[PDB]
């Protein structure tokens, strides 16, 4: 879901 968007991977490197 928010994962797949470079705005929450960006972040979301450890978290997802």
């Amino acid at each position: 879901g928010c994962c797949s968007h470079p705005a929450c991977a960006g972040n979301n490197q450890h978290i997802c």
